[PDB]
């Protein structure tokens, strides 16, 4: 069971002058967004990630090539692959993510819940096995 | 002049693991982001566009390769290419628009103060006009 992730699929308007994908606050996602992020112009063997949240709520969504995500709780790690813009990826609190292979040129946009706070990230394996084990056994 | 546009600059956060751009609604960004849509797959020789708001406050921001965008208000209009992920184009109330010259893998995201309501749109080029010369003349 990979709890608190889900996979979410948004409208695509597409007819001869493209694709359109829009998202709104609290009714494509359930969450209001008080920041977006965007990661590009990653080298193909970088990992990056090494990271859960304890409060924040995230949706990740490649926009443009394709990044595989690594997600792990205590006793459980899967690999997802995001390769199409109508689809996004949430993840909630107290799951590690990493991400790697990152094709040329791979755009992946974030929707977050939260400003930036750097204390409600957890950067330490340790510290993260240790208050996601009481969450998840 | 071409009023009610800017170009805004955002962090990038470069280094060996790639760049990230972060942006808060209200810090980076003058509003509250309620929605953003993106736009993908455009074909070489469409034109997009072709409308102006009312109310709405948006920012337009290319993150892979290159897009153009046709600015116009009554005597006055600015061609404006967007290829970098860290420049918003912030587009105020009753500038026209157009969007062209999408690169291949171009991705277009844009930042929107409000909900899609098909009834800020102004999309009749003789109505803009009409009411565009009653606020900037
Ligand atoms: C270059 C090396 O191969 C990368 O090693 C990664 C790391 C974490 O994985 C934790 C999880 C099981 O995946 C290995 O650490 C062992 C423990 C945590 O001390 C720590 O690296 C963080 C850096 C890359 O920012
Ligand atoms: C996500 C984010 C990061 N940053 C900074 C924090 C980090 O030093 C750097 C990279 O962030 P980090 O979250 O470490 O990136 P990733 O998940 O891709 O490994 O950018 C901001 O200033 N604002 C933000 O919203
Ligand atoms: C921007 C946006 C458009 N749409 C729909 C309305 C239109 O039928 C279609 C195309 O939108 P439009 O804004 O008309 O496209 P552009 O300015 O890129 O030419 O997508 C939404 O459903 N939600 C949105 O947020
Ligand atoms: C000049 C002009 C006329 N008609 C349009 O629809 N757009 C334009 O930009």
């Amino acid at each position: 069971m990979l709890y608190n992730v889900a996979l979410i699929k948004f409208k695509d308007i597409a007819d001869k002058y493209g694709h359109l994908t829009p998202i709104e606050g609290k009714i494509d996602i359930p969450f209001d967004i008080k920041r977006v992020y965007y990661i590009t112009k990653v080298d193909k063997d970088i990992t990056r990630g090494y990271h859960s949240h304890k409060k924040l709520h995230q949706v990740l969504i490649c926009l443009n090539g394709s990044v595989k995500i690594r997600l792990k709780i205590p006793d459980e790690e899967k690999i997802i692959e995001l390769n199409d813009p109508s689809v996004g990826l949430y993840i909630g609190p107290l799951v590690w993510r990493e991400m790697f292979d990152f094709t040329e040129g791979c755009v992946l946009l974030v929707l977050a819940s939260e400003y930036y706070d750097e204390t409600d990230y957890i950067r330490n394996y340790d510290f993260y096995i240790d208050e996601a084990k009481k969450r998840f056994l």
